[PDB]
């Protein structure tokens, strides 16, 4: 399976470092992908001219096979009431460091289904490979990516989204399991989570053989690869086990949480950013449910709040409001050049 | 790795999970013949049937079996908080015609409140003795293995397994979230960390000391290899024998995880009291949701669903059932036990 999968794409190795937006950065992707795995950039957020001068990037330094990665989110529904109510609320939070809450909110992360320039500014780039997620795009725009060599991969957190994801047309699902660190791929919140661990979603997605099932969450070491090849996974998807990586753009503080005692308990959280999402805990994970609370507005315009909480705690170098990311196997983080660690990877694959 | 099978004495590394209601002398024997750890659950007997239950496997094998008791902390009683969740229940009652108990019992004792389950269980020392929801203290462990007991107590996080490691423990039944029936948890009022299998599993071989057994969403002899590459001496299947002629599921238990409700497990405390997987029907909701009064203590919970269960059952309903499974639900197969251990074997192999 992994013979097969390193064919499809360009590769040695069938490890794919992560996306991982606001870590993951051209020098990352390029160390892994001279090293014999694919590296990969998170382009949501940016206007598809910088999207373009990233990839560019990272063709500077590497004549290897990455991956270019889109959030494909419903598009966030603005509601400034809404919107008003939750600053509001976050009005405290903000003072403490001497600000006020931002006077509106914005939807910072056109997703690939409402920004036209995407599709095409890809079509001309024509990375190796291209990736989803929280949906998979029309299949007509998947069949226009792979008509000019591009290999499609879109994330899914159970066997009704991965049928989504075959009926899309694409190379490969990207298993994510609940292990995972960052937003979870769920494509409907609203109807609920159902939460598969990562070795149960990859035996039930393999059992399945049809798409190439490539296992996210939870794997740190070659014992966890060559356990998802067991399962039936034909590579795997690994962000946390790069975070700490010399070559991510990982802030000091991030970089001491995760290899610290904070390590030992990650969480999920939709009031950082709007959508299920697992990390270190902080101040920024409260119950949504709480008396008091009013209602969450949609994802992003809630991590347009954050972000801007955020800025105002660092502008006083309070860090306990930051987004750092991590995966159910953070306890077992190494810090390593990512080439180094690619290796060190392979060999305990071996 | 011969990790645990030295350790326990038996020929494969495959426990047949022990499970209340579920697992029968029958399947247990089955397995143990077989050359895996069968095992029975005697939470909720009183001592002297849980040894009547020890004696009927061993009328049915010589090689070595699982016992597994409850150690919760032990449930309180409090009558005001019993009176207003049955009052909640009410209306269910009604729909089938029936009143609801006047009282809730303590239906399941832990084996830190009933003192007569230690001699009972050192007087007839099966192979192994395992503990759900807690660890003994460390002296009664002790006593334990001082007449050559094996003892397994079940973790979910590396701070219970710690817990387990300081109890004195010979193995960790490692419980991810995937896993079927009631979650190991320890202190549910601190909240789950709902760790998934496949990082659990690593975390305690990589880290800890103990042989670690892989438990939650196992289904066939690739998981028990996933199992073994991250670092587990052993496997505990549950889902994968409910199935088997030799359980004690119910035909309705038995239908609904053969058809298309194995798509999708929950968890639910409203069930028993504490957060248990299976396949959700009328008793999986929100306890947090608006007019839900505050949850009685378990298993008191347990004992007001089981008269619920009892009313709808003499109307011939079946949506208020205990149907317990694990996320690899969707892979099960309906073999006599001692069939489904030899392929399960060569699987593995
Ligand atoms: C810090 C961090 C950032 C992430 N960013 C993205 C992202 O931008 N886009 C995306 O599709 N997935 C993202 N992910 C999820 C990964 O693709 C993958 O599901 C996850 O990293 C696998 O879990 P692991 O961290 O245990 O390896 C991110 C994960 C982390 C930890
Ligand atoms: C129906 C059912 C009943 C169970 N009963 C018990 C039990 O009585 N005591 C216990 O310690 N574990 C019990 N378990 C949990 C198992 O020990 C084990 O954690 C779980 O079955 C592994 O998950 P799996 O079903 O995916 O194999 C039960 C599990 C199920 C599905």
């Amino acid at each position: 399976m992994t013979d097969r999968f390193t064919r499809l794409l360009g590769i040695q190795q069938p490890i794919i470092q992560a996306p991982m937006l606001g870590v993951s950065t051209p020098a990352l992707a390029a160390a892994v992908s001279n090293a014999g795995g694919l590296g990969s950039i998170a382009i949501t957020g940016s206007a598809a001219e910088k999207g373009r001068a990233l990839i560019r990037e990272v063709r500077g330094l590497t004549d290897k096979p990455f991956n270019v990665n889109l959030f494909c989110h419903r598009p966030g529904q603005a509601d400034p009431a809404r919107e008003r109510a939750w600053l509001d609320y976050l009005k405290p939070l903000f003072a403490e460091f001497g600000a006020e809450p931002p006077v509106r909110l914005k939807n910072i992360y056109l997703s690939f289904l409402e920004d036209p320039t995407l599709l095409p500014m890809l079509l001309e780039e024509r990375p190796a490979a291209v990736s989803f997620h929280f949906g998979a795009p029309p299949r007509d725009q998947v069949r226009a990516l792979q008509a000019v060599g591009i290999r499609v991969l879109v994330c899914a957190t159970t066997p009704e989204e991965a049928a989504l994801v075959e009926a899309a047309g694409a190379d490969a699902v990207v298993a994510q399991g609940i292990e995972a660190g960052g937003s979870r791929g769920v494509f409907e919140p609203e109807r609920g989570d159902a939460a598969i661990g990562t070795l149960a979603l990859v035996r039930l997605l393999a059992a399945r053989g049809s798409l190439p099932v490539v296992a996210a969450g939870g794997i740190m070491d070659g014992r966890g690869i060559r356990a998802a090849l067991e399962l039936g996974a034909s590579a795997v998807q690994m962000g946390t086990a790069f975070v700490l990586c010399p070559e991510s753009s990982a802030n000091a503080a991030y970089r001491e949480a995760l290899k610290g005692p904070r390590a030992a308990r990650t969480a999920l959280t939709v009031t950082m950013s709007g959508r299920s999402a697992r990390g270190l805990p902080n101040r920024m994970f409260f119950d949504a449910a709480a008396p008091g609370v009013p209602p969450l507005p949609d994802y992003p315009f809630v991590y347009d709040a954050t972000k801007a909480l955020q800025t105002a705690a660092l502008a006083r170098g309070n860090h306990d409001f930051a987004a750092q990311w991590a995966g159910q196997g953070a306890a077992l983080a190494r810090e390593l050049p990512a080439a180094e660690l690619l290796r060190t990877l392979v060999e305990e694959l071996r």
